[PDB]
């Protein structure tokens, strides 16, 4: 139901958000070179044999080398620049401009989240782990809800990826990246709740962005390149305003104090397992999108029972790294929400 509203919000906002997410400020993300998957130790089953790491959609053998998952889900060298202190990604928003007197940068706009062929049992297990580490301390005041929230979140993040991989599928025949209505239906379409969870997430990440807007410092005016950027982001955050934001989508007002952090743990601990993803491009976004939600949560759980002086520390002293993650995640969510509609039509003009 409440859908429709987000669909309008998403429409009057898509053009500007994209142009924003392409800006120099938001077009690069810092990614750790070496990946340490702590899970392939005292073995549980994590399949690394290429046979079980590929979605059995296309018949890969019957395809060229340069079309194998190994290539579809790999960055494009030429783009990724060196990561030092120049990418203030580590700084806090409150310290980007003067108020008074082991990794690299991946060009995001160049490595869009799409169908890479990655899947199979390896991918199945990953997802499976995340859904399973949904177990907070019982007895706590909010036990249940925390998981219905957590689960819901992941589930959307899951659909978010699925949608993207269907809107940007590869025509194994013509060799043109195009939408795949059938696949969209098999993964998302025929499962009402999955489409609903993406909307859920959109409302969370949007409400998170909204909540902090009033506190975003003047972080970009001083950078000769991205001047407008801060203001151009306010502009967006504003058109977002909704009645939905009155719901406590993430049970902030009902969750335990200790319990909350626990909820945050599962996430930095998901964003971690993201190193067990052998596909390079899937890992990238799984690490952005996950840090995204993790940040959305930090924002919501704290702005909650906080005064003005506090809402200051919080937002201002939040890393550029996190703001890219957040907005970038809202970017995926924005397009997933839209590809849904763009598919209901495609499905409509079926007969
Ligand atoms: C972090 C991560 C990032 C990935 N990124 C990409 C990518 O960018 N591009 C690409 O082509 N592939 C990507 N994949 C792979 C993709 O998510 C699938 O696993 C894959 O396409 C193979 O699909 P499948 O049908 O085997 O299982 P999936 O469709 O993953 O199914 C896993 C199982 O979970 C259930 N399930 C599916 N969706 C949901 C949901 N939303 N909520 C609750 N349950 C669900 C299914 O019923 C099934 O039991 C990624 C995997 C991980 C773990
Ligand atoms: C079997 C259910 N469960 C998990 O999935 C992890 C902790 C727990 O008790």
């Amino acid at each position: 139901g409440s859908f429709n509203e987000l669909n309008a919000i998403n429409e009057n906002i898509r053009d500007d958000l994209s142009a924003l997410l392409k800006s120099d400020f938001f077009k690069y993300f810092r990614l750790d070179l070496y990946k340490q998957c702590s899970f392939w130790d005292a073995n549980d089953g994590l399949c690394l044999n290429r046979a079980c790491s590929v979605d059995v959609v296309e018949d890969w053998d019957t395809l060229p080398e340069y079309w194998q998952p190994e290539i579809l889900g790999s960055f494009n060298n030429d783009t990724m620049k060196e990561a030092d202190d120049s990418d203030d990604e580590a700084k806090f928003l409150d310290q980007l401009c003067q108020t008074s007197k082991n990794a690299v940068l991946i060009d995001l706009t160049a490595n869009p989240e799409r169908f890479t062929g990655y899947g199979g049992k390896q991918a199945g297990q990953i997802w499976s782990t995340i859904y399973q580490d949904n177990c907070f301390t019982i007895g706590e005041t909010g036990e249940s809800l925390a998981k219905d929230a957590f689960y819901r979140l992941v589930s959307g993040f899951h659909a978010s990826i699925g949608t993207h991989l269907s809107k940007e599928y590869l025509n194994t025949k013509t060799g043109k990246w195009e939408p795949n209505l059938d696949l969209f239906m098999a993964r998302i379409g025929n499962f009402p709740d999955r489409v609903t969870n993406m909307y859920f997430n959109y409302a969370v990440v949007a409400k998170a962005l909204w909540k902090i807007q009033p506190y975003l410092p003047e972080f970009s005016f001083c950078d000769l390149v991205n001047k407008e950027i801060k203001n151009k982001m306010d502009n967006v955050i504003s058109q977002l305003d909704t009645k939905i934001f009155n719901e406590d989508l993430v049970f902030a007002n009902d969750l335990s104090l200790t319990l909350k952090d626990e909820f945050r743990s599962r996430f930095k601990n998901v964003t971690k397992i993201m190193d067990c993803v052998q596909c390079d491009r899937c890992r990238l976004w799984g690490k952005i999108q996950t840090t995204g939600y993790a940040t959305a949560l930090k924002i919501l759980f704290e702005i909650n029972d906080a005064d003005e002086f506090t809402k200051q520390h919080i937002v201002g002293k939040l890393t550029k790294y996190e703001l890219i993650a957040l907005l970038q995640t809202f970017g995926r969510l924005s397009e997933s929400i839209e590809s849904v509609n763009m598919f209901e039509k495609m499905y409509g003009k079926r007969l």
